[PDB]
């Protein structure tokens, strides 16, 4: 592995834009909720996951 | 593996734009919910997943 | 592993912009909730996850 | 002219709403211009006009 | 002219609302310009006008 | 002219609201300009005008 002249981007997340306005969100009767917005993950070498969003619920009433 | 002159992008996520306005969201009676927005993941070498969004629920009433 | 002349970005998260205005959020009757905004994670070598957002709930009424 | 019990509205202008957003206006090469927005005029007894918007121009080039 | 019990509104201008956001205006090469916004005029008895917006121009180039 | 019990509003201008945000205005090459905002005028008895916005210009170049 060698690089004489290079520009190597390996596992990069850039130039991510996000605009949100006058939005609205309501979660009313939820067992388990997960509400996220922007979620940027970068990694060169992995063994597990990169982004996990898990939810387990129960609503009896 | 060698690079004399190069521009190598390996596992890159760039120039991601997102605009949202006057939106509306409602989750009312949910066991388990997962609401996400932008989710940018980049990785060169992986062994597991890249993005997991799991939900397991139950609604009795 | 060697680099004579290079610009190597390995596991980088940059230039992440986010604008939010006049938004609204309501979580009313939730067992377990997780509300996030921007979540930037970068890492070269991993063994576990990169970002975990888990929620487990229960709503009896 | 008499009023025992009354609610007389004589020459009234009420409940005027106006919303403008992300608009755009350009007047570039104009002799005489008149740009107005909301213009509410009320009057019981008149002898002249109620609202005058006059413009007289000339463009030679 | 007499009023025993009354609520007489004679030449009234009320409850005028106006919202403007992220607007834009440009007048570039104008002889005479008149740019107005909200203009509320009320008067019971008149002999002339109520609101005059006049403009007289000339553009030679 | 007489009033036993009354609430007479004669030439009134009330409850005028105005909201402006992130607006922009540019007048660049103008002979005579008149830029106004809110202009509330009330008067019971008049002989002339109520609001005059006049502009007379000239642009040679």
């Amino acid at each position: 592995v060698l690089y004489v002249g290079s520009k190597t981007k390996e596992g990069v997340v850039h130039d991510v834009t996000t605009v949100a306005e006058k939005t609205k969100e309501q979660v009313t009767n939820v067992g388990g909720a997960v509400v996220t917005g922007v979620t940027a993950v970068a990694q060169k070498t992995v063994e597990g996951a990169g982004s996990i969003a898990a939810a387990t619920g129960f609503v009896k009433k």
